[PDB]
């Protein structure tokens, strides 16, 4: 078998094979050496004993709220503790990229082929005796097993973070312009080319798509009005291409850039207040600038919302899941000073970490009706019948599922839960306590050091036998929470970077692009840079409804 | 008409309408700030008091040889001195790139779509009042008058710095992975995608031409023997297009990564020469490697022949064009305390300066023949009948024409010259003060002070009134040459920026692939850090004939 199965190399240190029964460690540049990179140098050892770990870090941010306070008001002293943050991060992402599900080693095939997702751990040899390498059982345990015993719902577990449907829908909106897998070549594969940020989902993937989708005037996009509400066109209107089941009648089949928004109503919702927003900037715009044509309205109206999207990322949406005291900045301008590499690669590991269905109520409640999920899926006339300030209304309220502390994901979904495993092991993910490592974190010791608690830990053991052949997925959905959390530490300890990584990356972030005349100048400017959750509901929505990321 | 037309914007500030009639400039890190950008800031007025022209530094690098060669014979000083040569250029270049043909302004079709080459500086607008903005007469000058007049060869000029055809044809075949203009979609397009150093002029632009190419054995690459000697395999056996008039018999079809490559014997020497080297590197790896596949094989070979080339062409090729004292080193680990983007776009404007067909001979001397245009010309035979090594020997003896200096273009290629023209203006190029401008440098105040002479002087002003409308790609051809130079200072301070960027940009250099185990181990690491222009030909040419850039 290939001598690299067992995983022998520490500390960041690529193993190679000599020979068919041998290999070496390249230390390169870890600040550690010996056969297996594991003993320290001298500045390595001073950095090991004063760096705090990831769990002190996160208790100091979660606590001493009225320092935070103090904090947040010095301009000085939050830029400073917003680089921090930002640096941090930085060196755990290989950038440019290297492995994908197809090469253990680097190679041109990996970097040039921007239809893999790249890998933050190369695969599992094919060869290797066992799945997760050289240890636990030949088979690992049925993945329908792991899901019953652990995974699936019982009694709904609200999130104690208090996350609402808003947020869920934005994070089910926002993501899935750079998870788009290829499912014709196989789960390894993406159809995100742009591999990150470029609002695809809005504007579609293709330039034939995007033009399908434009109204050639104003910079606009294409629209109906119906009842007076502005909503996306229709497949027959645009012939832009969508999926829906054959019983949609033509007038309920709405295009939008992204394929699949038919799906799910909470989907459409956004899709329709930011094809809003796109309109209501080219109309700003063209205030502006009366001299403009259509394209250069249209090219900047889209600069403009990539940048109200990083913003309301950074801080409303990643502001709220990191529970955090401390004020998050978008300011490009902390990474001008740094090394930084703006260019990003879509990670798999960052798709599958993502799969966050225990997010997912029982019922989706819109004003008096309780939906189920038969009744929800692909039914566009809900939206039409409540209207967008009921939906906003009714989900702002609504609050959504614990993501970690297991037990938590919807019986309707899981098929979708058991495929996150399934393909897990085709894509020859290695194990969870690998994972932690390669993010600087201690492995786990036990399953009992994983769930915080004792019944789940028994089920897994006696599914797993070995905390290190433990899979990656379920364990985030397992994992012990932090304390009132929605997530545990490895969410987001391995959520962070990558999320880091795409929103920093974005070119609009570099110094040539970050200016006003980027963007039309500097009201264009001040949209991104006033942009919130708040206001692109409020500027979008009849009625200007109040809304958050919280019940 | 379009009130950026005049380019009132200086120092890098971004010019943007404000109405009808009106501009602003952006002046965001320029160093400068007032109406046009032209007032100094108080550090930018002191930077330019010391910082010293780009003479003074080319002065400083092509004299003085005595204490060169004592900084060229201390590493640390060596490294010291590269480390500022790699520093000084890197600000000049937009990375994340920014314009192109069909963008004056910011965009994400600009950032995105690869199939462009970008654009160092913005086009001229559609409807500015004269060609190149406000200044000049309503029509440039007809093309084939500068041609004629100031282009065209009448006696052969030798290169004064002895460049051979073995740099020539060096040169050609280099550029022409990342030159690939696609004229079924216009002048500002690109078929090489990668828009870099990635070898597809070897291994294909795409992995169905990779594939037909591959022997799919230790790694290899298909080939055939003819007489005992290995050369590129046929158009017959690898169905791979090639581009050939229709009465080449079916053995002299050769297959290699680029499709051009059958025009010139000078080309195809050189395919067969890292045809031979990728089979060679193979045969080393395997030896090393018995554990390996064929696809791991490939692969790391692949990533070996591109550390070669960039290798060779900052240590040879750069160092020969520099005409420096001092030995520059291909060394990636000088940027790892900079900062740097590991990604490049390729210009435009790099491929046209590039076109330098003066280079080209009278006829071509391989052994006791004299081939002209018309007999070398998709002539494999020749290559065939001498042999590599008669190729070899006789490109090293015989001299290449200078490039800088005026009519030395070959009659035989007038019609590519007229399209360099016509292409730059179909591009919508600016002037050559605006790019000398863009690049640090003095605009000309005369045609006297650009040509360095009279006679052509008083051509050029005739036909182009003001100089502030001479063109860049006539200007390249006719400029005054540095002191015994093949070229004149505005191709070295365009062209040098450019190349640093297409070379040390290369994922290769990042601090993650510069590693042992990305090229199989301290062996295949040595085969880059080792290369050479004579190694390169000593390994695998028969006979092992001596080589070089110079005569
Ligand atoms: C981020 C949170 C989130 C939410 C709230 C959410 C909400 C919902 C939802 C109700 C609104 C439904 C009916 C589904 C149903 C699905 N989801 Co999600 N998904 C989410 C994150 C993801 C991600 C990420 C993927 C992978 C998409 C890809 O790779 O194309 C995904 C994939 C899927 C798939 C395809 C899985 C497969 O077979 O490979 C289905 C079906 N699901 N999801
Ligand atoms: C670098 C020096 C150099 C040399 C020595 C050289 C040697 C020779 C040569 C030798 C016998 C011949 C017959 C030609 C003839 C041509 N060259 Co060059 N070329 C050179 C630099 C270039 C560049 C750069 C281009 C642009 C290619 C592109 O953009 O596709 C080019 C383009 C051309 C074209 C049209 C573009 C195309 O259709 O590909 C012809 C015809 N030529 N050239
Ligand atoms: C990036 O990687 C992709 C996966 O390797 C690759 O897609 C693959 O491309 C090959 C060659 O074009 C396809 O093979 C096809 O042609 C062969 C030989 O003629 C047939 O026998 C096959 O049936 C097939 O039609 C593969 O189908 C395809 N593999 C997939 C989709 O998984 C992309 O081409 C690569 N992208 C780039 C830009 O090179
Ligand atoms: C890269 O940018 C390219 C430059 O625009 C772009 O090429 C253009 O592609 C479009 C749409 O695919 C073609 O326009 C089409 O318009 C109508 C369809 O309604 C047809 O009748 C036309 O024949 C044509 O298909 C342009 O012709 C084409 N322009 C060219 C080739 O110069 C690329 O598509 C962009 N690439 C990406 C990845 O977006
Ligand atoms: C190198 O690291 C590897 C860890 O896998 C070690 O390899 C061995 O570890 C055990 C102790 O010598 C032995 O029982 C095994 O024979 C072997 N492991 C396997 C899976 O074959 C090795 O000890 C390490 N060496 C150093 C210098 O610490
Ligand atoms: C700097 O920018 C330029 C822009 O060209 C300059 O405008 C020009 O002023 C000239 C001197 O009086 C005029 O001859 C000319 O009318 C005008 N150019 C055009 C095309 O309108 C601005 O005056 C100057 N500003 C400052 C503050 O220096
Ligand atoms: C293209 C991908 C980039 C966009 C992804 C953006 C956000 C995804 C959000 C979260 C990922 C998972 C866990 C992070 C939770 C809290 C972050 C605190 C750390 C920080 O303060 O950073
Ligand atoms: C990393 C090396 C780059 C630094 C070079 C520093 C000084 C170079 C001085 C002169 C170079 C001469 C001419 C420039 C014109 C074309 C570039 C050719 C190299 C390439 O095709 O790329
Ligand atoms: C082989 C070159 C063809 C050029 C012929 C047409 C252009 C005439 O050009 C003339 O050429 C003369 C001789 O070099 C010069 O003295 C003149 O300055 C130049 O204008
Ligand atoms: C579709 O959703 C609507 C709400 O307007 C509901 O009345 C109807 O029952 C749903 N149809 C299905 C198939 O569930
Ligand atoms: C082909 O090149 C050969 C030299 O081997 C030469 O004799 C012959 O004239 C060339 N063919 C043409 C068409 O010039």
């Amino acid at each position: 078998h290939h001598p690299c199965c067992s995983n022998p190399c520490q500390n960041r240190g690529e193993c190679m094979s000599t020979g068919f029964d041998q290999y070496k460690c390249d230390c390169t540049r870890t600040g550690f050496y010996g056969e297996n990179c594991t003993t320290p140098e001298f500045l390595t050892r001073i950095k090991l004993l004063l760096k705090p770990t990831p769990n002190t870090v996160h208790y100091i941010l979660t606590h001493f709220k009225g320092v935070w306070n103090i904090v947040n008001n010095i301009p000085f002293l939050r830029s400073l503790i917003m680089k921090y943050v930002l640096t941090s991060r930085s060196y755990l992402i290989d950038s440019p990229p290297t492995y994908n599900v197809h090469y253990g080693y680097k190679s041109w095939e990996a970097f040039s082929n921007l239809s893999y997702y790249t890998r933050a751990l190369p695969p599992v040899a094919d060869d290797c005796p066992t799945p997760m390498g050289v240890k636990g059982n030949k088979e690992l345990p049925d993945s329908k097993e792991v899901l019953e015993k652990v995974l699936l719902r019982r009694e709904f577990i609200p999130d104690p973070q208090g996350s609402n449907m808003m947020f869920a829908f934005f994070a089910q909106h926002f993501t899935h312009q750079f998870f788009k897998t290829d499912h014709k070549r196989g789960p390894g594969f993406t159809r995100g080319l742009g591999h990150g940020v470029d609002l695809n989902h809005i504007y579609g993937e293709t330039l034939d798509r995007q033009h399908k989708l434009r109204l050639f005037k104003d910079g606009k996009l294409k629209y109906q009005v119906i009842g007076g509400e502005v909503y996306p066109p229709t497949v027959k209107d645009t012939q832009v291409e969508m999926i829906y089941p054959p019983h949609i009648p033509e007038n309920l089949q709405f295009a939008v850039g992204q394929e699949v928004f038919g799906l799910v109503p909470g989907l459409m919702m956004y899709a329709t207040i930011w094809l809003r927003e796109h309109n209501r900037v080219c109309d700003i715009l063209k205030q502006e600038h009366p001299e403009w044509g259509d394209e250069q309205l249209f090219q900047t109206s889209r600069l403009i919302l990539i940048g109200e999207t990083i913003k309301i990322v950074i801080e409303d949406y990643v502001q709220h899941l990191s529970g955090y005291h401390f004020k998050l900045k978008f300011d490009p301008e902390l990474l001008f000073n740094q090394q930084f590499q703006y260019q990003n690669r879509i990670a798999s590991e960052f798709n599958t970490l993502y799969h966050w269905h225990p997010l997912l109520p029982d019922t989706f409640n819109i004003e008096d009706q309780e939906y189920s999920f038969k009744q929800f899926l692909y039914n566009n006339s809900i939206l039409l019948e409540h209207g967008l300030t009921q939906f906003v209304e009714s989900f702002t309220r609504q609050i959504a599922g614990r993501v970690a502390g297991g037990r938590n994901v919807p019986i309707a979904v899981q098929a979708v839960a058991k495929a996150s495993i399934d393909q897990s092991r085709e894509m020859k993910y290695q194990s969870l306590n690998e994972y932690r490592k390669r993010f600087s974190l201690k492995p786990y010791t036990s399953f009992e050091e994983l769930t915080g608690e004792k019944e789940m830990a028994a089920e897994l053991k006696a599914l797993y036998s070995d905390i290190d052949v433990m899979e990656l997925y379920p364990a985030l959905l397992v994992e012990k929470p932090h304390p009132d959390a929605i997530f545990g530490e490895t969410m987001v300890e391995l959520g962070a970077p990558f999320s880091l990584k795409g929103l920093m990356g974005n070119p609009i972030c570099s110094p040539q692009y970050w200016k006003p005349s980027t963007f039309g100048g500097e009201v264009g400017f001040k949209i991104i840079n006033t942009a919130s959750i708040q206001s692109l509901i409020c500027n979008n929505v009849k009625g200007c409804p109040f809304t958050s990321f919280n019940v």
